[PDB]
């Protein structure tokens, strides 16, 4: 969205060429290159012609869904809703919601051209997203790319407060760091490791 | 308390002689000799000759204390009491007594000659045995003795279960042992600590 030289506001959609040739780092490059050029003025006219499937966001103001209208050229338009907490829970406690194991959530939407995708096509499509967003690949692949140390959270169910109390879970982590963290730290100035030797467990 | 050959038993007093030159294991050595020779009635005149004071037990039938008669030539005798709980818990659950924190108690009584003893001395005398039974001097001469390997238990109040958890300070018992145990072991045949090197600290 830019604004015009009166000040009303006019939506137009520019283009992230060649996606399927690029990595997390390559793809972030090209997302900001768009932006920038959009804010100073000097997008062109090969810009704006070549758009293949599209990308819309009406969660940033709060909308919860959206059925959006699709544009000739194209065969599918992807909309994101709201990352807030159902307007069910949006008084309650946040000790009473932690308690309980109550998460976000994000509505996303597709809309298709029925001559040439079927429902079925559309339905897997929307799995594989969500599939992806909770994959220990997916997030090892980001990670790499940005060159982050650490290994990234993992999803799992909530666990019960039983057998060995959760207190004491949390002080035999904090004897694993003062005793192994040394395993894992930011010591070489090279990314080496030397293929011969054996690397030590650090699972703990 | 020896029998008689018809049948009707008669208590009569022997004597443990020279008993402020004794250590522990000295003074059970001569107690277990006057026990033993009762038993097979090898005890002289002189056994019975020469007592200046004196100690009963009627706890073992379960009597909770007595005021017993003084025989003459002597200053004081002691009785020794019952070693049960007060009756007002004799009905109550394990669980409920180890909460609360209860113990077992004994009652101890001195029966003096007034001609020559005063009541401050008497008084005086049952408080430095109260002391002995609960200090730990005593209870580390007596260990050193009978050649016991580990530190006696210590005497102190009840905590109360705050801060961090009487289970989280179990785990880390079971991890002390585990890492810095054999420090306390029973590898030296000889009973030989070398003056020259520094002994570690082990109070964990």
């Amino acid at each position: 969205d830019l604004p015009q030289k009166d000040g009303s506001r006019a939506l137009v959609v520019a283009a992230i060429k060649e996606t399927e040739k690029m990595n997390f780092s390559e793809f972030l490059a090209a997302y900001e290159d768009i932006v920038a050029r959009s804010r100073k003025g000097k997008l062109t006219m090969d810009d704006y012609q070549g758009v293949t499937v599209s990308l819309t966001n009406p969660g940033g103001i709060g909308t919860r869904h959206s059925v959006p209208r699709l544009t000739k050229g194209q065969g599918t338009i992807i909309g994101v809703g709201s990352m807030d907490y159902p307007a069910e829970f949006q008084g309650a406690s946040e000790d009473r919601l932690a308690e309980l194991g109550v998460g976000k959530l994000v509505t996303i939407t597709s809309t298709y051209d029925h001559r040439v995708i079927q429902g079925a096509v559309s339905g897997e499509f929307l799995r594989t997203m969500s599939r992806l967003l909770t994959d220990d690949s997916f997030w090892d692949e980001i990670f790499d790319a940005m060159n982050v140390p650490y290994t990234p959270m993992r999803w799992a169910q909530d666990v019960p407060n039983t057998g060995v109390d959760k207190n004491t879970r949390v002080m035999q982590l904090i004897e694993a760091y003062r005793s192994r963290g040394h395993l894992i730290a930011d010591t070489n100035p090279l990314s080496w490791v030397q293929p011969g030797m054996p690397v030590p467990d650090h699972r703990d």
